[PDB]
């Protein structure tokens, strides 16, 4: 699976260990081995949420399976939790798009997962 | 809903009120309250359209509902209009990906919209 | 169609001609006229793959049609080949999300492709 967070929070406010913590926590949350987890953080963005430029984040989680009503609620609690504690972003200023990708539609290592 | 514009236009050429205008125009266009609108502008990008590095933009609009054939035509006229007026990007050098998201697949405020 | 690559490889390591090569090769591979191909490269990203910050990439290819099991395998071989040769990124550290977009959901030139 892969997780991306885009935020207006400045690079200096992203703590050491953040990508590692996302990697570990997402492995645990999704049940994908950590070797598979891709994470990507994009600070210093020009973004607004409700017309306000206070800290916010626009994120995505793509996975082959492990995506669903209850699971996505759980991921959102985990991830908003991390963004609040680590980046000081209010959970109500975070959106996370979830994508259940078909294996045929995910490329890797010169091929796809199909 | 959330709107993202990625462009090779330089940051200095993005007008100061651009995020606020997008927010207001999208609230009007989608009928969603302005409090929910997220907007994200990413200038200075290394991109090409048809092999040319003249101004261009790659955009997305995600919404829970309010996505469809006629609506997307209307959004495309509105958004190309704004990109042309404010960023001086030709409409034929703009792509906008529209996504009709399920409420269960949009995380917000420690949960999802489901 | 449109191709985006986000990578932690630094800007200076992206060779001259890279976007043109992607344009040409994607025209050949997808069959789409070169004039319609959009390409976007985002270097210097803060990312990890399997907990490691060695070179990696997260990519996407959106197309109206020309997406499927065999086709995506072919795209993946092409694109991982290019990322390896040009950016020195190992194929097993690349993910590519493939999207078969409905024409009504792709805006261009004040309207959509529908
Ligand atoms: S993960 O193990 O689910 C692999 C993956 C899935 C979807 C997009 C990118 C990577
Ligand atoms: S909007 O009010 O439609 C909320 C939203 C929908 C989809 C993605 C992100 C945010
Ligand atoms: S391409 O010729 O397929 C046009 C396109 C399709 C999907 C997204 C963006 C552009």
């Amino acid at each position: 699976p892969m997780f991306i967070v885009n935020t207006n929070v400045p690079r200096a406010s992203v703590p050491d260990g953040f990508l590692s913590e996302l990697t570990q926590q997402l492995a645990q949350a999704t049940g994908k081995p950590p070797q598979y987890i891709a994470v990507h953080v994009v600070p210093d963005q020009l973004m607004a949420f409700g017309g306000s430029s206070e800290p916010c984040a626009l994120c995505s989680l793509h996975s082959i399976g492990k995506i669903g009503g209850a699971q996505n609620r759980s991921y959102s609690k985990l991830l908003c939790g991390l963004l609040a504690e680590r980046l000081r972003i209010s959970p109500d200023r975070v959106y996370i798009n979830y994508y259940d990708m078909n294996a045929a539609n995910v490329g890797w290592n010169n091929s796809t997962f199909a």
